[PDB]
Formats: C-alpha cells, structure tokens, sequence
C-alpha cells in the first residue's frame, strides 16, 4: 500500500530540548500540518560512523519497528537530511518514572503493583517476541499523558536466535550478575532489573548501592543487600523470587516456565492483567 509523503525538518517547529545523550539528542517538534507533537531523536551520521554506531542505531531502529503494544514508546517515521538522522517517537508527557519515585519517596502497596504489573505486562510482549532490553530502569519507563508506562531506549536492546551473545553493561545498580561473571545475557536479565525495580519503588532506593561502580558490582555477585523494616511482605517475597544469582530460577523465566507463575504470584492477586492499560491509574501518593 502507497505511504505518506517522506517527511522533512521543514514539516516540524523544532521546540525544546528533552534530553541530551553522547550520540542523540531528544528535541520535542511540532508537526506543522498536523499540529501533532512528536519527540524527535535526532544523531549525526558522522559521529555514528566516527563511533562505531551504526550497529547500534540501526538496531534500536529495528527493534521500535516490530513493536506495537501500548507500553512502548512507538516509532512513528524516520528522515534524514544530509548530515542528521531523525526518528519521529511518541511524546511522553509525564516523563521518567524516576521523577515520580523521587518526588514521593517510594510509591505504596497499591501503586507498586499497578505499575510493577505494567512493566511485567511489557515484559512478557517483548520477551514474546524474543527480545532482551538489556538495559532497564526507571530512566528507561516513560509516563504518558495517562500515567500509562511507556517504556523507551532500545538502541541497547537485543534479539535472540538461540540466551546468547553479548556487548555493553547498562546501568550499574541494574546490571544483573551473569553479566559480571560470563559477559552474557538473556531475558532473565531483565528479570533481575525488574527485581531491582520494584525493590526501588517500594524503598525509594535500588538494592544495591555504593560509592562506585567497582563496588556495586561487588555487591551485585555476592547478592549482598537488605530489606527495609516496612517493606511489604508479598512484594518482598516476589522480590527475592527475582535476585536470584542463577538467571535459571528467576520467576518468569523460561525454565521456570515463563509469565505464568510470575503474574500468578501472589503480590498479584488482585490485578487484572487483560486490560492494564483501560484502567484508571491508582492516584501516586
Ligand atoms: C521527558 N522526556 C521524554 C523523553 C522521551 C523519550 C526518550 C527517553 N529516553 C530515556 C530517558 C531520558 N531521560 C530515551 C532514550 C532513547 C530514545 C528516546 C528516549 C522517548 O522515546 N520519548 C520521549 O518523550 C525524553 C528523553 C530524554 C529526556 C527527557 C525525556
């Protein structure tokens, strides 16, 4: 079927810079016939190439293309001019869900578990379509105008064609342990973040905390890290069925025989899993 016009800089007004990365920078653009507001990506080929980028650009490119679940950030055109790559992505709102957690201190019973139901929600999408993010976290889940999850930045992610091959470490405080011991990750891998995760929004910090990288790393592979008094009980006992040194016997792997015991565990008991993104957020206290 025919397409629309190959869009051009010239079709947006370029507004404000969202954020800044070492080889892209978000700007939040307006589309002129339209008047639609798109978040636009936007990377010099000469410093991609300059960096051995392309692999990774082009990846992140694919990888939003196969994507159409109501979590994700969608892909919605891409363009260049002579010197620049842009990529038209969907425009969330709210931001990062770090700020939520930063400006509340940590989130209650209620809202843990519709939010940590949405992540596990996308999970299971992604990892159905044999795809690893690899590099997880609060900076990477975005909040729509809805406070929907939405979550972004796959130019790190990978896809599977065995558990397989290797290349970075993402953030620290999420780095799962067989990335520090056998330089190989698989979908466990996020599993391990999403341990992080939730730990996070019920204690307001991540497990595993530090002065330097070097050291959480440290703590990472010796499993060292504590609950806090208050923490709730189940979410606590879903979490320590998540940091488990061996990727093979986290909750909702393959081995442990996929989603269906993890959105059956019972921190879940009363979610509806069908719907989550029809429902009415809980209001973040
Ligand atoms: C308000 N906000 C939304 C951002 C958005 C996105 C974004 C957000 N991140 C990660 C978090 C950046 N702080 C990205 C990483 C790679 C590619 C895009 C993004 C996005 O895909 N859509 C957005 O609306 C964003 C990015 C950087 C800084 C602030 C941002």
């Amino acid at each position: 079927p025919p397409q629309p016009r190959k869009k051009r800089p010239e079709d947006f007004k370029f507004g404000k810079i969202l954020g800044e990365g070492s080889f892209s920078t978000v700007v939040l653009a307006r589309e002129l016939a339209t008047s639609r507001e798109y978040a636009i990506k936007i990377l010099e080929k000469r410093h991609i190439i300059k960096e051995n980028k392309v692999p990774y650009v082009t990846r992140e490119r694919d990888v939003m293309s196969r994507l159409d679940h109501p979590f994700f950030v969608k892909l919605y055109f891409t363009f260049q001019d002579d010197e620049k790559l842009y990529f038209g992505l969907s425009y969330a709102k709210n931001g990062e869900l770090l700020k939520y957690i930063r400006k509340i201190g940590s989130f209650d019973e209620t809202c843990t578990r519709f939010y940590t139901a949405e992540i596990v929600s996308a999970l299971e999408y992604l990892h159905g379509k044999g795809i690893i993010h690899r590099d997880l976290k609060p900076e990477n889940i975005l909040l729509n105008e809805d406070m929907h999850i939405q979550i972004t930045d796959f130019g790190t992610a990978k896809v599977l064609s065995p558990a397989r091959a290797n290349s970075f470490v993402g953030t620290a405080q999420y780095v799962s342990p067989e990335l520090l011991t056998e330089k190989s990750a698989c979908k466990s891998s996020d599993l391990w973040a999403l341990g992080c995760i939730i730990y996070q929004l019920v204690a307001g910090l991540p497990p595993f905390r530090a002065g330097n990288e070097y050291l959480i790393f440290q703590k990472i592979i010796k499993l060292e890290y504590d609950f806090p008094e208050k923490f709730f009980p189940k979410a606590r006992d879903l979490v320590e069925k998540l940091l488990v040194l061996d990727a093979t016997k986290r909750l909702g792997c393959e081995e442990m025989e996929g989603y269906g015991p993890l959105k059956a565990h019972p921190f879940f008991e009363s979610v509806t899993w069908e719907n989550l993104h029809q429902q009415t957020p809980p209001k973040l206290t």
